[PDB]
């Protein structure tokens, strides 16, 4: 199979994370984990058990826990999926995910014809 080095990851992925925290006021909720104490809920983890965020995903790039482009792709599609699951439809967050999706397709599209 073809290996991919950490930073050619780095560099091909990175710029389309960046992408994501550029969207204001819709990367907001997204730049941190959710802390359910802090913001009232509680219920989060009963309902999210795996959660993520774009500085977790930050981080799995900037250490080299991606061997795969596409174990990126699920992390941001897990970030997505959960914000999903738990909010309802009228919510900002779960609004603000549609627009970071939308924007995330697009990015990510010609960044994977560029690697293997
Ligand atoms: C609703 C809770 C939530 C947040 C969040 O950050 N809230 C505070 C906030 C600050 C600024 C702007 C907004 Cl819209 C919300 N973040 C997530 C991913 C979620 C969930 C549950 O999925």
């Amino acid at each position: 199979k073809k290996i991919f080095k950490p930073e050619e990851l780095r560099q091909a992925l990175m710029p389309t994370l960046e992408a994501l925290y550029r969207q204001d006021p819709e990367s907001l909720p997204f730049r941190q984990p959710v802390d359910p104490q802090l913001l009232g809920i509680p219920d989060y983890f009963d309902i999210v058990k795996n959660p993520m965020d774009l500085s977790t995903i930050k981080r799995k790039l900037d250490t080299g826990q991606y061997q795969e482009p596409w174990q990126y792709v699920d992390d941001v599609w897990l970030m997505f999926n959960n914000a999903w699951l738990y909010n309802r439809k009228t919510s900002r967050v779960y609004k603000f995910c549609s627009k970071l999706a939308e924007v995330f397709e697009q990015e990510i599209d010609p960044v994977m014809q560029s690697l293997g």
